[PDB]
């Protein structure tokens, strides 16, 4: 029941309401392992191998970015943030 976004898988892109915003593959792969994963904290390390499987030369900073590069696209101002940094354990999406 969770609806604050919605995946479109149709043209991989995600729903803020009635906002749609456009995704990268890498942007849209890390968003969808967190919302499958709700309220699960997900470690860097975990990230990191669901989202660049098969990559070389790809450290676990690479996801620290790309959830910067989430937040960019889908937070609002004036309000806490989709995504959530848990000092220690990594990123979690949690039904408020």
């Amino acid at each position: 029941m969770y609806r604050d976004l919605v995946l479109n898988p149709q043209n991989r892109s995600v729903n803020r309401g009635d906002d749609e915003i456009s995704l990268t593959k890498r942007e849209y792969d890390l968003l969808n392992i967190l919302m499958t994963n709700m309220n699960r904290v997900m470690t860097r390390e975990e990230l990191l191998s669901n989202v660049w499987k098969y990559d070389e030369a790809v450290e676990t900073n690479v996801v620290d970015v790309y959830i910067r590069y989430l937040r960019g696209k889908i937070d609002i101002p004036g309000k806490e943030s989709y995504i959530q940094t848990v000092r220690g354990m990594g990123y979690v999406i949690r039904e408020k």
